[PDB]
């Protein structure tokens, strides 16, 4: 089933790429009716980002969920 | 920057899981303006599919060529 290929990827590449800046907490994430959209960061290391005055990791990759468009 | 995770990732899903069905030759796949469609096998494993009557393996799996929505 091509759905499952897509999940089974989601699934991966959320599992496999911490958050870009503490590098051990997962990123933080939401549905976009559509789409699921992996934040580059954990939200501690986020607002953490904002107190500290870095916007260098600040953004999002957002992902299709179904197999076809 | 963000377009490139998303193209990164998307080199990477296409080098590490051949074709369904030859399992060694890259798939087939195309560009649906927007999205990038990745067929389950090659066209040489698709065609001869089509000979033999066999359709298990008929399929893609459509990704997002962008970061953002
Ligand atoms: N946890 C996080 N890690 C890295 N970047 C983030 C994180 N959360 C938000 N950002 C970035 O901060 C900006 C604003 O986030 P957000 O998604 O809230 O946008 P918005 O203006 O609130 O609209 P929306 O509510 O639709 O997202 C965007 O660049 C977003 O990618
Ligand atoms: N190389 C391939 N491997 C596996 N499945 C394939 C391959 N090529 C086509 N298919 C599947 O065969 C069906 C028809 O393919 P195709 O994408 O040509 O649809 P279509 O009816 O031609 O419309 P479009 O031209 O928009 O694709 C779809 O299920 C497609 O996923
Ligand atoms: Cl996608
Ligand atoms: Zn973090
Ligand atoms: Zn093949």
């Amino acid at each position: 089933d091509d759905d499952d290929k897509k999940t089974n990827w989601l699934k991966r590449i959320y599992r496999v790429r911490p958050c870009v800046k503490c590098k051990v907490a997962p990123r933080d994430w939401k549905v976009k009716n559509k789409h699921l959209r992996i934040f580059n960061m954990c939200k501690t290391c986020f607002n953490n980002s904002i107190d500290i005055g870095d916007d260098t990791y600040h953004g999002h990759v957002d992902w299709l969920m179904y197999a076809d468009s």
